[PDB]
């Protein structure tokens, strides 16, 4: 036989809210929520994820996530929170300690070997001794990953991969406009963000294909820089309106040079939209052939969910310990999130 | 403890030549060369590929494939000649018969489970007796293929899979040309492609999607048209001008409908070229999210050998039998063509 796989969702803002009704659709059962939010503390998950029914499933201020986890026999916890690994191994620990197995879309767990070696490498242990599998997915698990390796697999000669990436940090929670300084005037963007240089989510997925190609990284030069329009926009994410010159997000440039000769060349941008404005997919791999893919405007929040509830099958039936995706086949399509009985 | 993968090319055309230089460039050593072409009979294989210096491997004519495989000890024979199973099935047995994995670029190849059961079935028992491994690959791998299946990955509710593939019958052999019609006046194109309704390469290639997603075939439906032109245009692989309204080749359209629901429906255009007409390929997953994926005009020829070079150590490593590449990872980018002793 079959039974729903068994999720708890940590973190129920919006990311988390699409998982919690799209997972359902699927098949799975929600049996457990935590979140820190006070407006969405003790509210019920269906309620706070807009469905037409209570769920019977209460969001715990996260200080109450051993005993959700103790008292949910859960499959799987995905944690939609932070983007840097230090904000995320509080809650990826948890998982560990009960034995459950996580997936995150915090950007910098895609491959966090490097820029958060220290946390990577205590969770890998502390996932190997509870046998179960920590792993970091979302939109660049397809989109900054397997779809340039698969056409990587059509290729000749790579001289360079060239890559731009924008989404609209309006679609996304204040975290992500933090880290994008949406709102800062030029002279605070160039101080805390500028001159911080934290690593944008394409450094990450930069390394994560250098992995899957089989590329050893010599050298990583990011630039960001401020994004700019001629008008007031408004960030409904830190509900305050953005005067024209401010910082309406930011643009990331990410070089990742190799021993073995190839480049990648990433443009990461997260900003609010002028009018028209949408969300941009494209690379080229220049060498022989050359060949450039579009993805034409990505629904880059419901492409990041689904990605995430594909893998799930893989997690469950993945080696215990962190394990990045460059370590699995492609996500595949699974029309129903049931495993067997 | 590694060396060369060693090669044998049948079909030193158009593709061929390509292989022979390509296959050199990634490490590979050519150690025998086949076709029936009057005018490439008994010239170095080297010589017909363009290289600036001589290889010291002559092309054999197929009646002597026996004696150059006996000699050459290959791990690989690259087939580029015809496009259907019952064309291909003869230098198939030839490889299979001693113990060489055989990679072939033959549209049908891809996937010819259904379309050519018994001879599949043949040179599986065949393939698994010798110790070595048979498969079909080529443009649709990716670009047909795990292209489709990437995005898969990423989508929630798959509806409908709808494609556009057009390529220029010109860039290939003879063979290809024919299959197409192109030159034939619209009865002849009726009668000989119309009437027998051969499948197309999306035919093959969609029962391939449906077994990496999972799917269980219940209909095929394909139209074939001619292509048409309001000029005279003229075909380099047949050495022939065609005039307004004769056939510059044929459009498809295949419907693979499935037990679970899903459709594929996937147009295929292999024809001559007007002016400022280019290779096309987009798919649309249609569903939630709905995407599509463009390809700016691909360099169809490069990305065929490209890809049966980069599967080449799969196609070694990959267990005996007629072995499809939906029961392979996708192919990764191979610098170095080589093997264990
Ligand atoms: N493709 C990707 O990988 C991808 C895409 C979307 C978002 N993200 C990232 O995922 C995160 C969530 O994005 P979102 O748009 O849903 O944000 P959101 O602010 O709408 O977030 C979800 C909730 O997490 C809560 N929270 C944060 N830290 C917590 C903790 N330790 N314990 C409990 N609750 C906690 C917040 O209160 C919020 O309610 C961000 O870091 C964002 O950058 C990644
Ligand atoms: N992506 C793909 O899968 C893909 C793309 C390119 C070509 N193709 C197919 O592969 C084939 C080769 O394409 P090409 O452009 O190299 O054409 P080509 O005409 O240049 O082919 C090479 C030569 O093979 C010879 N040949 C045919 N049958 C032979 C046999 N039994 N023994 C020895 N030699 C034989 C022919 O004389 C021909 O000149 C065509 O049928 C084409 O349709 C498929």
């Amino acid at each position: 036989s079959k039974r729903p796989i068994r999720i708890i969702q940590w973190g129920c803002g919006l990311m988390g809210q699409t998982l919690i009704r799209t997972l359902r659709e699927k098949g799975a059962e929600l049996v457990g929520a935590i979140d820190h939010n006070a407006a969405r503390r003790d509210r019920d998950a269906g309620e706070v994820a807009g469905l037409g029914q209570s769920l019977g499933v209460r969001i715990h201020p996260p200080d109450q996530a051993d005993a959700v986890f103790r008292e949910a026999r859960a499959d799987v916890c995905i944690l939609c929170t932070r983007s840097i690994m230090s904000e995320l191994a509080g809650a990826l620990r948890v998982a560990a300690r009960h034995g459950v197995n996580a997936i995150t879309i915090g950007e910098e767990a895609f491959y966090p070997w490097t820029t958060s070696q220290a946390l990577t490498e205590e969770l890998d242990q502390l996932a190997r001794a509870n046998d179960c599998t920590l792993t970091g997915s979302g939109f660049q698990d397809v989109f900054a990953g397997n779809l340039i390796t698969v056409l990587a697999g059509a290729t000749h000669r790579i001289d360079r991969i060239v890559g731009l990436t924008q989404y609209n940090a309006d679609d996304y929670g204040s975290a992500l406009a933090q880290k994008h300084g949406v709102g800062l005037d030029p002279e605070t963007f160039a101080a805390r963000i500028g001159a911080s240089n934290s690593p944008s989510y394409v450094w990450n997925s930069n390394e994560w294909l250098c992995a899957q190609l089989g590329w050893r990284v010599r050298d990583i030069r990011q630039q960001l820089l401020p994004t700019t329009h001629t008008g007031t926009l408004r960030s409904a994410s830190l509900g305050r309106e953005v005067p024209a010159g401010h910082a309406t997000g930011m643009k990331a440039v990410v070089v990742t040079e190799t021993h073995e000769g190839p480049v990648i060349e990433t443009h990461c941008v997260g900003k609010l939209y002028a009018p028209g404005e949408v969300d941009l997919n494209e690379w080229t791999l220049r060498g022989e052939p050359d060949t450039t893919v579009t993805i034409r405007q990505p629904a880059t929040p419901a492409l990041t969910c689904a990605t995430v509830l594909n893998r799930l099958p893989q997690l469950l039936a993945a080696p215990p310990g962190f394990v990045t995706t460059d370590r699995f086949t492609p996500a595949t399509y699974v029309s129903r999130l049931e495993t067997e009985a």
